[PDB]
């Protein structure tokens, strides 16, 4: 028993980090077969950072502006080309090391796992949620730029995120591994910013069936709710509305409990308004929302990956 | 900026983790040079784990009686023998993955990384802190025994932790790596409980002032207090007792902060008395003890690992 915040093992992603050098600006690229990726940005200096104009600046690199370091060991450049707001490094060496991958694209509401890089080495690896907003409350510094976010699928690292950028409240910003940013976000320097959020209420009462599989139970109660009536509490608290395909997907959790999930929201609904009059679920005093339901079966059943 | 409950990459502990069998009992087992590393508990059937004689048991073995599978290649056990609560199983086949490592134990209060594991194969990888009473607030189901906690400095691997038991709270117990139990607990199914804990005020010190450099400042104010009559709140409170030590482990992320140590103590010792009145620190609603003050500077800083 227990539950916590739980990253998949950072091995086969850490085998593909590298450094990436451009001129004074070093970040992390991903080096898989014998490309690497890593944010457009690199091309740019402080001043370009402004309002630049990407095709323009790249087509006065040349493959030897682009210095690759896989640890000690430095990678030749071949070929450089943009897809959308990631560079793509052509090496002559393909990595040893590239595991079997897929490049998806995630949904708010989803999580995974972010390697936290600075010079291409790995500091740290922490569990992460897509917001329904698509920012993310990541841990980065200055040189975490090119860091990814991944699942893994038994022996399949599905990448699906590569920071760019932190936004003015301190959340972060960034692209699928095809370029393409997550939000209405983009690679200069402007006034963006967040923009509201909701609370992920799938997650919540995934974290609530965690919570009573690990015996905290002081919050059900007999009474139940219709799917209607509890979406009118939910707007009312910012939460985001919750589905039919939501309740379907909670059929597992349900099942194993023996909470009906319409019961389920009725226990978010008291929660919602009387607060948790000092008591905590699962060692924390705030509704959780960045577990989903496939998150509490994979740590309340205990499956691997090879 | 942001501030995670951040573990250290996984990769050169996967490398180390086999399945060991013996009997009908499978765990997982370390594997480090030549020597493969598990909870001598692997031994014990069912009505053994009552009150077992471990010299008795162990005798009565041989080496084939241990089955060892790194992946999908097994490794031939050669020597057996106990190490306090620890077994030691020589195989023919040192281990190419080794890392740097040592064998180090900690204190009450620092915090370390854990791969939990099931049937050899890496399943998650979070963060723990070992509690004042010795337990540990984990994640582990069935097959989890084996799982080993660490922490990485630079390229080196000090391991500080074997996953032995689920204690009756829900809340974990194992040993150092040379098989001596943190706290007082033994490998014999006896009605052994956690007993009392306390709060770790140096971390909750610690992450107030991650979240002074995070921007969260509202529980800041003017006074100040002496460490005596700090300490008299701390008691009330089922906080443990500050140190000038702990005082002087502070004093860069005081120095950092502008902010004297004794005054995040008055800070704190309002926060105990009236509560956080609706707000949050850092996401949390509740005080957060398990960031020693060197991971708040190694995240607010960032640090890597080679
Ligand atoms: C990358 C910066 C780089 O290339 O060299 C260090 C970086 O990690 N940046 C970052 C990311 N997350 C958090 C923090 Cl505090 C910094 C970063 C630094 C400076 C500018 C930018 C940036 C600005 C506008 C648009 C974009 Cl896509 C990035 C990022
Ligand atoms: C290990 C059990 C084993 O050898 O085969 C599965 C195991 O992981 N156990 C465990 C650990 N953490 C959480 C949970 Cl829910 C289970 C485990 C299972 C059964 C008994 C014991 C045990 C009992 C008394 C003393 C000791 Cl040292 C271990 C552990």
């Amino acid at each position: 028993s227990g539950f916590r915040k739980m990253a998949f093992p950072s091995g086969k992603v850490e085998g593909c980090m590298v450094q990436v050098t451009c001129g004074t600006t070093t970040l992390n690229g991903l080096w898989l077969d014998d490309v690497v990726y890593c944010p457009r940005h690199v091309i740019c200096t402080s001043e370009d950072m402004l309002n630049p104009n990407y095709e323009d600046l790249l087509i006065r690199k040349s493959n030897h502006n682009f210095l690759v370091q896989a640890g000690n060991v430095q990678l030749r450049v071949i070929g450089h080309s943009m897809q959308n707001c990631v560079l793509k490094l052509k090496v002559d060496t393909a990595n040893p090391k590239t595991p079997k991958y897929k490049f998806v694209r995630i949904q708010p509401g989803q999580t995974f796992s972010v390697l936290a890089c600075y010079n291409g080495s790995p500091s740290g690896v922490y569990q992460c949620a897509m917001r329904p907003n698509f920012t993310i409350k990541g841990s980065f510094l200055n040189g975490s730029c090119g860091s990814v976010g991944f699942n893994i699928d038994y022996d399949c690292v599905s990448f699906c995120y590569m920071h760019h950028m932190e936004l003015p409240t301190g959340v972060h910003a960034g692209t699928d591994l095809e370029g393409n940013f997550y939000g209405p976000f983009v690679d200069r320097q402007t006034a963006q910013a967040a923009g509201t959020d909701t609370t992920i209420t799938v997650n919540v009462l995934a974290w609530l069936y965690a919570a009573v599989i690990n015996g905290d139970r002081w919050f059900l109660n007999r009474f139940t709710t219709t799917l209607n009536d509890f979406n009118l509490v939910a707007m009312k608290y910012n939460y985001e509305p919750l589905t039919q395909d939501h309740v379907d997907i909670l059929g597992p959790l349900s099942a194993q409990t023996g909470i009906a999930v319409l019961d389920m929201c009725a226990s978010l609904k008291e929660l919602l308004q009387n607060g948790m009059n000092g008591r905590t679920i699962l060692g924390s005093a705030l509704l959780e929302d960045e577990f989903t339901p496939f998150d509490v079966v994979r740590q309340c059943s205990g499956v691997t990956f090879q």
